């Protein structure tokens, strides 16, 4: 399989197009357009990279495209650990889709956050706020791929399933990568010498939901989560021997590019993998 990656969230983890030149990641997720919903204006964060302000995070789309023509997808992450990001009704879905299509996809906008560069997908990186309208926002999404160009959908969902807040988004069927988040929460990731927890939840996932593939997410250190994390050489001698049996296996997402280099993780696992 692929490994996936999420950039944007520290300034000192290297530029988007450095970040695909790696040749490690399969699949790239900017994170994160934290804000939106409710009438508010949709804004990225995009940690010390850039400002977004007046056109100042356009830079991305070289990177964008820099990733794109190495022919790993490049997806816009809602959401995220921190945002006021939400959905109030389903006419708000509407609104976020539409925004979302001229600001980032196929569509024309003069403020178009990221530059010229049209996104491969939406990621979908809910993990509070309203539980309501994600499913709107994935159909209406998805329905903008009639236009010509596919629009993918990927979710990042807590390994405790069902999801609270991507379930029933999940139950569409619409989704092409879900990278399930196996950590900072202990009944369902690794805990020291028990991988029956993370197995058991992997099996739930992969069972269940109708996705074009499955990932398994993990933290790339022990400081990119509060817990979770799995030492490399556990990872590929009990984890992955499993796990990677299961026609739904798309590959490992890691939290995050900053963590990854700090730790080397993808280094040590990408042949594995
Ligand atoms: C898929 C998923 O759900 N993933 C989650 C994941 O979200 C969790 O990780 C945590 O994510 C949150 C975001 O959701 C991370 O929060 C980051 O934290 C950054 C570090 O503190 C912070 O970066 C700072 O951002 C400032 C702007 O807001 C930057 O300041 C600017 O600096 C410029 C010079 O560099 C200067 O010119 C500007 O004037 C100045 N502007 C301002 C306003 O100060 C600052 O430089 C930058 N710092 C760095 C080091 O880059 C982000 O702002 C903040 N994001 C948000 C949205 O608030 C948090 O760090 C993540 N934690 C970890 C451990 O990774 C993850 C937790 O395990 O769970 C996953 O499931």
């Amino acid at each position: 399989g692929g490994i996936a990656i999420y950039w944007g969230q520290n300034g000192n983890e290297g530029t988007l197009t450095q970040t695909c030149s790696t040749r490690k990641y399969s699949y790239v997720n900017i994170a994160f357009l934290n804000k939106f919903g409710n009438g508010q204006t949709p804004q990225i964060n995009l940690a010390g990279h850039c400002n977004p302000a007046a056109g100042g995070c356009t830079i991305v789309s070289n990177g964008i495209r820099s990733c794109q023509i190495q022919g790993i997808k490049v997806m816009l992450s809602l959401g995220g650990g921190i945002g006021s990001y939400t959905l109030a009704s389903q006419a708000d879905a509407k609104n976020v889709a539409d925004y979302l299509w001229n600001n980032f996809l196929g569509g024309k906008s003069s403020s178009r956050p990221l530059g010229d560069a049209v996104l491969d997908g939406i990621d979908f990186a809910i993990a509070h706020g309203s539980t309501l309208y994600w499913d709107d926002l994935a159909r209406y999404l998805s329905a903008y791929s009639k236009q010509g160009k596919k629009v993918y959908l990927t979710a990042a969902p807590q390994c405790p399933f069902p999801d609270r807040y991507l379930g029933t988004a999940l139950n569409t069927g619409l989704f092409d990568y879900v990278w399930v988040q196996f950590f900072n929460n202990p009944p369902c990731q690794y805990s020291s010498g028990n991988i029956n927890n993370i197995i058991n939840s992997w099996n739930r996932w992969t069972t269940s939901i109708n996705a074009g593939k499955i990932f398994l997410g993990l933290p790339a250190a022990p400081e990119a989560a509060g817990s979770g994390y799995v030492p490399p050489d556990v990872l590929i001698s009990r984890i992955l021997p499993e796990i990677k049996k299961s026609p739904k296996y798309g590959g490992v997402m890691l939290w995050s590019k900053f963590y990854d280099d700090k730790n080397g993780y993808s280094s040590s696992i990408l042949d594995s993998v």
